[PDB]
């Protein structure tokens, strides 16, 4: 499995013997953004990042992802939102190139082993859950070109829960990343869960879980669930109203994100979960028994084995607290041992 963290672009990045020691195993740099004035074009937001930087990571042995999208950006003629940019566009096919070439061209650059979608604005529903068009088909579209030109690509997706968890929505906030994966699964290295900065959505038991309380790993696991599980139509005689979301994701697919603290027990991200609860989840996950160092009240209906790994929402926190979420789930979510 593996440790994930994100790198912002306007801090000082840690040292890449730092986070190898730490037990990083992949990092994220935070952002490219969007040209409003060339529609597809990737403006790089990471003034403090070098294609130095970049190598010294490569040479302690860590993976380097460009991350897509964010909350928001500052840098004149740019936005975050991809609707926006694809249809300031001539055509969605003219978007589509651009946005390739100019990712292809930040990918040679700066040495980037793939990129994320961390598109938190203008993911718009359009067609059916099943068969999407507008936005989420042309955002599939590209990932699968990308995936298909070179499977050496590391491409993740990076959803809010309410883009995955089961819903009866399908729009800009609600299911939107779940019909995206049933479209690009064959594509993706990982799936990584926000697990913060919600409030509760829904496990496919119809019970909305939020990430506090933070002393059980419920909603860790539930929301992972609902990306290893089919929606069901019905539960207990009930209709659900659920998207039929078909789960098509292998474990090692599913990555659980959380802000990290720094050594004030200050983040970037609400709440924070301990490693303790983080460890659960994981065992959990992958034994589908219940206990003190395992699930809650919470049981995922099969044991998916070893999952994906961990990110933290990001580094520099981690680093203030001499790395210990990395440290503390790197023999948990890199070896499977989580008790």
């Amino acid at each position: 499995g593996r440790i994930i963290g994100y790198v912002p672009g306007w801090k000082t990045p840690p040292a890449a013997q730092e986070l190898a020691s730490a037990g990083y195993t992949h990092v994220m740099i935070a952002f490219g953004v969007f040209s409003t004035n060339t529609p597809g074009v990737i403006v790089p937001a990471f003034e403090t990042i070098t294609k130095e930087y970049i190598q010294s990571l490569h040479q302690a042995g860590i993976k380097v992802i460009l991350s897509l999208g964010g909350a928001l950006t500052s840098i004149p003629n740019t936005t975050v939102d991809f609707h926006q940019v694809l249809v300031a566009s001539s055509s969605p096919e003219a978007f589509k190139q651009t946005f390739i070439n100019s990712l292809k061209e930040l990918i040679s650059q700066y040495g980037f082993d793939g990129f994320d979608t961390d598109i938190e604005h203008g993911i718009n529903a359009s067609g059916s859950f099943s068969q999407p068009q507008g936005d989420i088909a042309v955002l599939a579209s590209i990932i699968n070109t990308m995936y298909s030109q070179n499977s050496s690509l590391l491409i993740t997706l990076t959803p809010q829960v309410a883009n995955i968890a089961a819903t009866s929505g399908f729009d800009q906030t609600w299911g939107n990343y779940a019909s995206l994966i049933m479209q690009t699964h064959q594509s993706l290295a990982w799936v990584g869960i926000q697990l913060y900065n919600t409030g509760c959505a829904f496990g496919i038991d119809q019970v909305c879980y939020g990430p506090t309380p933070t002393d059980t790993p419920d909603f860790s696991v539930a929301m992972a669930t609902d990306l290893l599980e089919n929606w069901p139509a019905t539960v207990n005689g009930r209709p659900t109203g659920f998207q039929p979301y078909i789960s098509y994701l292998r474990p090692s697919q599913i990555v659980i994100g959380y802000p990290s603290p720094n050594a004030s027990g200050g983040s970037d991200g609400s709440p924070v979960t301990p490693t303790t609860t983080i460890k659960r989840a994981i065992q959990c996950l992958k034994t589908a028994i219940a206990g003190n160092t395992s699930c809650g009240v919470y049981v995922p209906p099969r044991a998916y084995g070893n999952i994906g790994g961990v990110f933290n929402w990001e580094v520099t926190y981690d680093k203030n607290n001499q790395f210990k979420f990395a440290k503390e789930l790197k023999n948990c979510a890199i070896n499977g041992v989580c008790e």
